């Protein structure tokens, strides 16, 4: 079982960092905008004091973010190793699996939920500058 | 406006670099997991170690890209042109490759450490 209980934390820890990625993207394309409304606007440098509170609102809730999945992973990771250790089962490995896979998905919608909220705060912003 | 494409491009080299980190730890994980079949202290710091320095390595890779950002944003409109343009945007991907060079040598040297002391 200790054979799959690798797999499956090569597997949480993998859900994790595609979850960072997508995110990662999202905050790329955001950038993008925020840029374009510099661009299409009048000169001003508090369109670019937003802008720069904007893309370091994202970085520290993403970072956040990470640290919360990480802390998920890492944890179940060892619960797994105790668990092929303590009683190995198979339905109970695939449980203890199923549970923490749960937890990152309800964490990453919760992050892509706050997320949004930033990006959208930070375009309306801008709109209303200039 | 060409800026902007090379914002998220910047951003997107980042993210790269950080899913590249983040593969190589789960790879990690599955073998030092396999090791264990105490070892599991080894394991657990081990990778909240690897966590940790892919966190500074994301923090340093984000202050170049948004340092890098704010640069471009000021230089549009502040004139410059196209070939000012792309020196900046350039220079940033240099700065990031090499960060992400040293980052990648760290990480793989706490992997391979990792790994042999387990074998110890």
């Amino acid at each position: 079982l200790m054979e799959k209980a690798a797999r499956a934390a090569k597997e949480l820890s993998r859900e994790s960092a595609r979850a960072a990625k997508e995110l990662a993207d999202s905050n790329a394309k955001a950038a993008e905008d925020l840029m374009r409304e510099i661009a299409r606007s009048s000169s001003s440098e508090r369109l670019l004091e937003l802008m720069a509170e904007a893309i370091r609102e994202l970085q520290k809730q993403a970072a956040e973010s990470i640290a919360d999945s990480q802390r998920l992973v890492v944890e179940a990771i060892i619960r797994l190793a105790e668990a092929v250790k303590q009683g190995a089962s198979e339905k109970e490995i695939d449980e203890i699996v199923e549970e923490a896979k749960k937890r990152l998905e309800e964490l990453a919608e919760r992050s892509r939920q706050e997320n949004k909220k930033i990006i959208d705060r930070a375009k309306y912003e801008m709109d209303e500058e200039s």
